[PDB]
């Protein structure tokens, strides 16, 4: 699925990602747009051999199995494929476990080059939340 801007801002809202370990949702939303273009089913193979699901682009190396990364944990539980549903649920619940794994939103690269720093309530601004 293809999320709004303000519709996939009401989402996160609701599964409590607004200022979840001090991030506001501007930043959530930022993080989505250049990782993704709030595409669930977005996908994208990494040079390590690893994959990379869905809204929030989460790795295969470390967080959800894929049964084709050799070595690979899966901290999150669950398999990546449950990463690209229309239901955000599971993208939410794993990326709060990678927040607080001691280096923030650091761990998005694309939220470090690209929302980090800047007015990241541009993102929420219209919107009916």
């Amino acid at each position: 699925k293809v999320f709004g801007r303000c519709e996939l801002a009401a989402a996160m809202k609701r599964h409590g990602l607004d200022n979840y370990r001090g991030y506001s949702l501007g930043n959530w939303v930022c993080a989505a747009k250049f990782e993704s273009n709030f595409n669930t089913q977005a996908t994208n193979r990494n040079t390590d051999g690893s994959t990379d699901y869905g809204i929030l682009q989460i790795d295969s190396r470390w967080w959800c199995n894929d049964g084709r990364t050799p070595g690979s944990r899966n901290l999150c539980n669950i398999p990546c494929s449950a990463l690209l549903s229309s239901d955000i649920t599971a993208s939410v619940n794993c990326a709060k476990k990678i927040v607080s794994d001691g280096n923030g939103m650091n761990a998005w690269v694309a939220w470090r080059n690209r929302c980090k720093g800047t007015d990241v309530q541009a993102w929420i601004r219209g919107c009916r939340l």
